[PDB]
């Protein structure tokens, strides 16, 4: 299935992805794309922070869902 | 010869038909009722998916035999 994501610059990708990936795996797929590293990554859907050991299935993420891609810095 | 179409939402259609019509007929007929492209349609019968070309007869499909009606995710 397809999902897009609200990248840091403010356009749209669209990955393709399966109900049982990770959000780390997805976090996978938006450094190849954007060029942003995992670590530096936050995946906000409806609202919520997605957590990397949890799956698509898991926060009922369907196909042509919309992921928001968030800076995460720390220190 | 009528027939009846339930839809996954427990919604129930009636058609006017005939044992040499085929699923694209009826697809066609589904499209007049209810505005749903053939495309979309899948029809099954005793757990079985009908392939356009073939007829109600081929099915042993008969007055009065209900058709379950499945839709392809849009995409
Ligand atoms: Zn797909
Ligand atoms: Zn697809
Ligand atoms: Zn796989
Ligand atoms: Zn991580
Ligand atoms: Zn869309
Ligand atoms: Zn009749
Ligand atoms: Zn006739
Ligand atoms: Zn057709
Ligand atoms: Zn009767
Ligand atoms: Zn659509």
């Amino acid at each position: 299935m397809q999902i897009f994501v609200k990248t840091l610059t403010g356009k749209t990708i669209t990955l393709e992805v399966e109900p049982s990936d990770t959000i780390e795996n997805v976090k996978a797929k938006i450094q190849d794309k954007e060029g942003i590293p995992p670590d530096q990554q936050r995946l906000i859907f409806a609202g919520k922070q997605l957590e990397d050991g949890r799956t698509l299935s898991d926060y009922n993420i369907q196909k042509e869902s919309t992921l928001h891609l968030v800076l995460r810095l720390r220190g």
